[PDB]
């Protein structure tokens, strides 16, 4: 009409659009400026300025939601509400004028304030590629509910037995006697903390509950030992981290269920229900760690990148002077490049050398060297602009950059006054860069991968959005409330607080990384609310188990002569290596010398190897060990068992030379090490893993390129960081720490010159610091040292030079994108050994595939006993009772059922569980009535035959059981123990799954993960292999390491030392979760006092080599299980 002709030019002019972008950048820059520690009341100048400034971007969102409403018509399809994006531009308008009035009202109410964080995400539709990416993903959420019910699923059970297992039982801190006596002056606390404030709380273990630390493993203070006195432990305080790790209710189950799906602190939890309930929760623990943090994050990933499959897919489907010449033979020779390559290459060599402490000719030599490298490029600088003139020398853009190096490096030894020296030298690594030039497979691979970012940039755009919406979020609602308490005079903040739109977004970035997470969620659970965590929890879950396997989903798709008998000889000889593995298991470093294991220790050793020679001897003389063709070594696998076997000959014989064992001590412990790897055999005298191992490295090669990119990009940023930080990483670790600025005030106070652990001191620190920040793992400490590090024999001061956070997070950005890179190879490289095999093997099976379909043809009407029921008194149960009008009051049942297993906690009204007893009572009795109507409806046939009744007899016989033992605490007729009543309460969880009849998805999809085992199965006992193997040679490694108080432990805490074998197999699996792997790297690599070799040993060389190939070999078994399970998913997509 005529009214709406008016506007209708300007609301569809883009420059509308261009303006709505416009004030929408401008509006995040207002909530940007937020300054909540200074930000009080806003009585300041900024302050109104921006208050004006949102005043007017109100208005206009305003005016446009008007304009838009009078130009294109309300509540209908073509009408304003026809985009989704257009109501959530009407909700935040709404809520804006909500919070005007309420301004106007004098109510501050600052809760509607924090929907301005909302604002922001109205960029999403004024963008034309972000609008379709979000729209899919918005399309593709739908689908996801499948998956989220296997969430839920998997968090309510594990809340249900935490719940009735631990309830309360983490308060329970050791106190005094009850009537305690003193004189006077009483200073001792009610009860012992070993920390100041509860930091490292004491949970005992209660009598009755037999747990394991109780009260007599207490710290003997070190006068008269005070700690003796606190001899009783009752369930009374404030529960461990301020009140947030607790399993009294169910929130707070689901809390610790959901610390422990993102890994992040697993082991103190875990020992902190240890303490507290029984040793035995280690499977309680383990088991949802494999279920939930790795079978459900990874289905998560698997079910997003398939339902973003035919999503892409589906919307697809809708569309569908004469010298010159001469000069240049010189050049283009094949040598001369290649001689170019040697000087580029070791002075790449002459800048990784730098390190601390430089003796004086060294660095002379270096500057030396690097004007020998300068002088060489400028000679070909002037050599390749005549040979080739100045346009053919700029017709490549690969010269032009050579001539910038050259013109810098120039500057550089020119500028000899100041400011060159600093960062001229540290723009010295481009020249590493110049190997793009040379090398013809990084030309291709980085072109491929500059091709995936044409796809990820909006991707990115969109996370960016996410965590600045996420950052602002936690400004509003934890500003200032993150204060850490005073400890020198002064309340100082928390390195990660919320105080600043820069701490925000590292913070949050931070969290979305997951380290530390879990510090963060118990300060601001312990400031605000308990109910803060669903910030967490949301943030979390959007950014890692949606975001990034959305990401993940856009770069796959984007892409895509004695006689010989062998009956049983290997299964035979594969037993024998199981025994071998049995007794591998054993040495630890603390059996006594000459002991009755160490003798059967040392049998069993020259037995097996006896058994091995002989296989050897058999192999050879059945082929030969190089005669010729189709010989023993012509083999992988056969080659790697002769050199075990020979290491033990060689080890065995040394051993026999134990007479003057003087400096081969070194030469026992390698081969003792080389006797950690013998158990390998496993996969040669086995097909399938064997055949998987052969995969494993086919699906190797493909990610080599990418691989050795990110390892020069790991060199690369190694040097850097080398330049940056040199000596800068030492700090006095002390009383006081602090008044103090030189190391000189230090030995004045004679506190300590403590240096890191983790430091760029070298460029083998700064690659094992590097590799460290790279697992976004214990990455935070590295930060906040790059951050506060000044200058070479001085205190670190806090936040020095935050500009370093560029470099501290750009590394891992870029380490993330290599990584998925990697993983997303792996995917497509999988897809196309697959989908041959697909085709050929399928097309057979789609053959008997309509014979399947002619088979249920046959099934038809095989005269179904209905009417052997029918007029039988059951012409009503076989039919109108069997319905879907029937099970759905079984499905309502199960849902009430698990609303009130959802109700207990600790000191429930007894109201209450009386209640939850009726209530039990009601569930069991009309379980058992249907169980008696479906067994009337139908006789033994299908009793048997379904299944699924089997099932629902078992639930009903484990309630009947369960209720029947409540009767006996009724009339007293038998004292029945405890435990048997809390394996029944907690098994009575069993009846959450008669839901899984009615969630044919969760068949679909639990199916589709179950023909997937023969491959998750074979890459698990891989990984199990590799366990075994790891943890072998740590405990040989490792093993002496004591941890005590004069040797203060930070990854290895009670049962994670490597001292005996499953101590250190608890700890390689704890590494391969990515909890404090590099604490426990630090405890390895740490300086001892001189009381055993190993400290002073080669630690230094195989320790961080050990964790590293560790993480590495776990990483990628695990990437490629999750590759396994997601081509099955995508060939049951194509059945
Ligand atoms: C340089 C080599 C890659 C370094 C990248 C890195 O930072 O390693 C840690 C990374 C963390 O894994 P993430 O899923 O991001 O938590 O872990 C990874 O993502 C590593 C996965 C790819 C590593 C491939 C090479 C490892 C050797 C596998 C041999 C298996 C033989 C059997
Ligand atoms: C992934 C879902 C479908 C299955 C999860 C099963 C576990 C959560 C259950 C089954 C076995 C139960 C464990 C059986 C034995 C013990 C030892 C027991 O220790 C003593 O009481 C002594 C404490 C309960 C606990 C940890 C149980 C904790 C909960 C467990 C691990
Ligand atoms: C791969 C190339 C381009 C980089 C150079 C390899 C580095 C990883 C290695 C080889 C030279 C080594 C350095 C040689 C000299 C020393 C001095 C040394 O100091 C001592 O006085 C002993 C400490 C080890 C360090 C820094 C080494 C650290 C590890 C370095 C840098
Ligand atoms: C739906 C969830 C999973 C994702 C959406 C995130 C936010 C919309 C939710 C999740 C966490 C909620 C916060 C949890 C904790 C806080 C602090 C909490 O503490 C207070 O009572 C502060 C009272 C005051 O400041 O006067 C009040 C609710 C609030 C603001 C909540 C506001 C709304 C939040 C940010
Ligand atoms: C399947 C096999 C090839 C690998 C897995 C074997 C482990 C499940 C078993 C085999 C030997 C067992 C170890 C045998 C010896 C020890 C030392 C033992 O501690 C002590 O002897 C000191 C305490 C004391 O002396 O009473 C604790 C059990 C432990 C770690 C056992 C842990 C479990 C182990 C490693
Ligand atoms: C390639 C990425 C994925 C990981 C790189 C792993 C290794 C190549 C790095 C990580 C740990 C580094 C080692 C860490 C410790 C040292 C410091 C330095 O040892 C010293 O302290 C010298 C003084 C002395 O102890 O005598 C020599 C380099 C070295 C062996 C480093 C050599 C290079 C290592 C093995
Ligand atoms: C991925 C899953 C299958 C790894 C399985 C882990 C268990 C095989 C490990 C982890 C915890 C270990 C336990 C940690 C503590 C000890 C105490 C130790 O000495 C007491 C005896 C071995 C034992 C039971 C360990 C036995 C082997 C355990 C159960
Ligand atoms: C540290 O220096 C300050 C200087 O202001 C002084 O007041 C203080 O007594 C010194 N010592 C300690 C332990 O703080
Ligand atoms: C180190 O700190 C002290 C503080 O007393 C100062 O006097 C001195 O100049 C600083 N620098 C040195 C010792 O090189
Ligand atoms: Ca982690
Ligand atoms: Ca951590």
């Amino acid at each position: 009409t005529s009214p709406r002709n008016w506007c209708i030019k300007m609301v569809c002019n883009p420059w509308f659009e261009c303006v709505s972008m416009l004030v929408i950048l401008l509006n995040c820059v207002t909530l940007g400026m937020y300054q909540p520690c200074d930000d009080m009341d806003c009585l300041s100048d900024r302050c109104k300025i921006l208050q004006v400034f949102d005043d007017f971007i109100f208005i206009f969102f305003a005016m446009e939601m008007v304009l838009k409403m009078v130009a294109l018509g309300i509540f209908g399809k073509k009408c304003y509400l026809g985009d989704t994006w257009n109501r959530l531009d009407f909700f935040i308008v709404m809520a804006g004028m909500v919070e005007y009035s309420l301004d106007l009202q004098n109510i501050n109410l600052s809760a509607i304030r924090t929907v301005r964080v909302l604002r922001p995400l109205k960029a999403i539709n004024r963008v034309p590629s972000m609008r379709i990416l979000v729209n899919l993903l918005l399309d593709t959420l739908p689908m996801l509910g499948n998956v989220l019910l296997l969430c839920f699923f998997v968090f309510f059970i594990f809340g249900i037995i935490g719940v009735q297992l631990w309830a309360g039982l983490l308060r329970n801190r050791c106190f005094l006697e009850e009537n305690f006596t003193i004189q006077g002056d009483v200073a001792l606390p009610p009860y012992y903390q070993p920390e100041e404030d509860d930091e490292m709380p004491f949970i005992c273990s209660l009598s009755g509950d037999n747990g394991i630390m109780g009260c007599h493993e207490i710290p003997p203070l070190k006068c008269v030992n005070w700690n003796r006195y606190y001899n009783v432990c009752r369930t009374g305080s404030a529960n461990p981290h301020k009140g947030a790790i607790n399993f009294d209710n169910i929130g707070y189950a689901w809390i610790v269920i959901f610390q422990v799906i993102t890994l992040e602190g697993w082991v103190e939890i875990m020992y902190y229900v240890m303490d507290a309930h029984s040793f035995y929760n280690f499977i309680y623990f383990i088991l949802l760690i494999i279920v939930g943090s790795f079978f459900m994050i990874n289905l998560c990933l698997v079910v997003i990148a398939t339902q973003f499959s035919e999503t892409k897919q589906r919307e697809h489907r809708l569309m569908l002077r004469e010298t010159r010449a001469k000069l240049r033979g010189i050049v283009d020779s094949k040598y001369f490049n290649r001689g170019i390559m040697m000087a580029i290459l070791v002075n790449t060599v002459s800048m990784g050398i730098e390190h601390h402490e430089q003796p004086e000719e060294l660095t002379n030599i270096l500057e030396i060297c690097n004007v020998v490298f300068t002088s060489m490029f400028a000679l070909e600088m002037i050599l390749k602009l005549a040979a080739f003139g100045l346009f053919d020398y700029l017709r490549n853009p690969y010269n032009i950059f050579d001539s910038i190096i050259v013109i810098i490096s120039i500057w550089e030894i020119v500028g000899q006054a100041d400011g060159g020296l600093s960062v001229l030298r540290t723009f010295r690594l481009l020249r590493v860069l110049k190997l793009v030039r040379f090398m013809p497979a990084l030309r291709r691979q980085l072109v491929v991968l500059m091709k995936t970012m044409d796809n990820v940039a909006t991707f990115c755009m969109l996370l960016m959005l996410f965590i600045f919406i996420f950052s602002i979020l936690g400004m509003h609602i934890f500003g200032c409330k993150f204060s850490l308490r005073t400890d020198t005079g002064d309340t100082v903040p928390d390195r990660k607080n919320f105080d600043s739109l820069l701490w925000a977004i590292v913070t949050v970035f931070q969290i979305l990384t997951q380290e530390d997470w879990n510090v963060v969620l118990y300060n601001g659970m312990a400031s605000t609310s308990p109910w803060a965590s669903l910030y967490f929890v949301a943030l979390m879950t959007f950014g890692n188990y949606v975001l990034f396997n959305l990401l993940v989903a856009i770069l796959v798709e984007g892409f895509q002569q004695t006689i010989i008998a062998h009956k049983l000889f290997d299964y035979v000889v594969l037993a024998f290596i199981f025994l071998n593995c049995i007794t591998i298991a054993l040495e630890r470093p603390q059996i006594e010398a000459g002991s009755t294991e160490r003798i059967f220790l040392t049998v069993s050793n020259y037995i097996f190897t006896a058994i091995f020679v002989g296989e050897m001897t058999l192999k050879v003389v059945s082929l030969g060990l190089y005669f010729g063709e189709q010989a023993y070594l012509r083999s992988s696998w056969n080659v790697l068992d002769g050199f075990l076997v020979f290491v033990s000959i060689i080890d065995i014989v040394v051993s026999l030379a134990s007479a003057g064992g003087a400096k081969i001590l070194g030469v026992l412990r390698v081969l003792r090490l080389l006797r950690t790897l013998r158990p390998l055999r496993v996969i040669s005298r086995a097909p399938g893993l064997k055949l998987v191992v052969e995969t494993l490295i086919s699906s190797l090669k493909p990610i080599g390129n990418i691989v050795l990119i990110c390892c020069a990009f790991f060199i690369i940023f190694g040097i850097l960081g080398v330049q940056l930080f040199k000596g800068k990483f030492y700090h006095c670790l002390g009383v006081d720490t602090r008044n103090i600025t030189n190391r000189s005030d230090c030995m004045a106070a004679n506190y300590r010159w403590v240096h890191h652990k983790y430091n760029f001191d070298n460029l083998g620190q700064a690659l094992m610091s590097l590799f460290v920040l790279a697992s976004k793992d214990g990455w935070v400490n590295i930060m906040y040292n790059g951050l506060d590090a000044v200058a070479v024999d001085q205190q670190p001061v806090t936040n020095h030079n935050p500009w370093m956070l560029l470099y501290f997070i750009s590394f891992l950005l870029i380490v993330s994108f290599f990584v998925l890179n990697m993983f997303v190879g792996v995917v497509v490289e999988n897809f196309h050994k697959c989908r041959q095999h697909q085709e050929a093997e399928e097309a057979r099976r789609r053959e008997e595939k309509r014979l399947r379909r002619l088979e249920k043809k046959r099934r038809k009407a095989q005269r179904l006993p209905y009417y052997a029921t029918y007029c039988h008194t059951r012409l009503l149960i076989h039919s109108m009772c069997t319905s879907h009008y029937l099970d759905i009051f079984i499905t309502f049942i199960i849902c009430l059922n698990v609303v009130t297993m959802s109700l207990e906690h600790y000191n429930q009204p007894t109201s209450l569980e009386t209640a939850l007893k009726y209530c039990n009572y009601m569930f069991t009795t009309v379980f058992v009535l249907e169980a008696v109507l479906k067994l009337v409806a139908f006789g033994l046939r299908r009793f048997f035959k379904d299944r699924w009744n089997q099932l629902d007899l078992a639930i009903v016989l484990l309630s009947v059981m369960g209720i029947t033992l409540e009767e006996i605490e009724i009339n007293a007729a038998l004292p029945i123990n405890p435990t048997i009543i809390r394996i029944m309460r907690v098994l009575r969880i069993a009846r959450v799954l008669k839901l899984l009849k009615m969630a044919t998805g969760m068949r679909a999809l639990l199916d589709t993960v179950v023909q997937a085992l023969p491959q998750v199965g074979n890459l698990g006992l891989l990984f199990m292999l590799l366990f075994f193997i790891y943890a072998a040679l740590g405990v040989e490694l490792f093993g002496k390491l004591v941890c005590n108080d004069e040797n203060p432990c930070e990854g290895m805490s009670r049962h994670a030392t490597f001292e005996n074998f499953g101590m250190a197999f608890l700890t390689l699996f704890q590494v391969s979760t990515g909890d404090n792997w590099n604490g426990i790297m630090k405890d390895t690599l740490r300086d001892c006092t001189h009381d055993e070799r190993s400290c002073l040993s080669s630690l230094q060389f195989v320790s961080p080599l050990y964790f590293v190939s560790f993480v590495l070999t776990a990483q990628f078994v695990l990437i490629n299980v999750v590759v396994a399970v997601l081509m099955k998913h995508l060939d049951d997509s194509n059945k």
